[PDB]
């Protein structure tokens, strides 16, 4: 069976939904861990060597740890677009605020279901290319999976319409909501823009607090994959309660709510809608 490697639990989850049990999947970044700067383990390095097909997010996700993914994929002598593929190829890339080049991209594409579908299309493409036997299975799973996602996106484009503008702000630690914001029309603020930066300096915190004091935002959120101290601080300083943990860089641990791309997207939608209705 096809030996596949996903860099993180999101891509891995999407992959499972395409490949079912037709492949040997290994997911590098453990659930709940930050996929921006990860130190691949020996099993990770071995599985990547043996892999027929490696999926990563690209658009500047796995290029901290000073390019851990690049170095992973160097050492394993793998070739871009032959052995490994960025599953974000195709997304309308959004860039980080201020800096603006290759390495100014914001990686968080998947917080837009349409992009989640693009990922699935890319994942399915490559699975088929590399394992033509199961081409049909994949495409069938794909069509089903993207329907599931598309429905959900279709249903959610409205969720936020009734939120009073001055409450309508998603606040999370990392600025991982740019795509979400664009897709569902709810602005987002944050303590640090991307996890590769210092995380939760008194300055970032002050900046966010001062922005928040100007709002009537009822709830802050905190992602499942970051230290929550900084946001607790924001919470305390603005007296805005942290309403829910949500999912940016990772799906939930096995069995919890949100433990798949689809249901983490569903969870986020729901919790944020409730959180901001409060
Ligand atoms: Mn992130």
């Amino acid at each position: 069976k096809l030996k596949v490697v996903a860099t993180n639990s999101i891509i891995a989850d999407i992959t499972k939904n395409i490949a079912g049990d037709k492949i040997d999947l290994h997911s590098i970044v453990p659930i709940g861990q930050d996929p921006h700067e990860y130190e691949p383990l020996p099993e990770d390095v071995k599985k990547t060597s043996e892999a027929d097909l490696i999926f990563y997010n690209g658009i500047n996700l796995e290029t901290g740890g000073n390019a851990w993914f690049t170095k992973l994929v160097e050492n394993a002598k793998k070739t871009e677009n032959k052995d490994y593929f960025a599953v974000s190829d195709g997304v309308d890339v959004i860039y980080l605020e201020g800096q603006n080049e290759k390495g100014k991209e914001d990686p968080h594409a998947w917080l837009n279901l349409e992009n989640g579908i693009i990922f699935a299309k890319n994942i399915a493409k490559q699975l088929s290319a590399k394992d033509p036997n199961n081409k049909e299975f994949y495409e069938k799973n794909l069509k089903e999976y993207t329907d599931k996602l598309d429905k959900l996106d279709k249903e959610s484009k409205d969720k936020f319409n009734k939120i009073p503008a001055e409450k309508k702000l998603i606040v999370t630690s990392e600025g991982a909501f740019k795509y979400f914001s664009k897709a569902y029309g709810v602005p987002s603020a944050y303590i640090w823009e991307i996890n590769t930066e210092e995380e939760g300096t008194p300055e970032q915190i002050k900046t966010l607090v001062e922005k928040l004091r100007q709002t009537k935002v009822p709830s802050l959120f905190v992602e499942s994959s970051v230290d929550d101290r900084p946001m607790k601080t924001v919470s305390q300083d603005t007296n805005i309660p942290i309403y829910a943990q949500i999912f940016t860089d990772s799906i939930a641990e096995q069995g919890k709510e949100g433990d798949s791309y689809y249901s983490m997207m569903k969870y986020n939608l729901d919790k944020i809608a409730e959180g901001l209705a409060k």
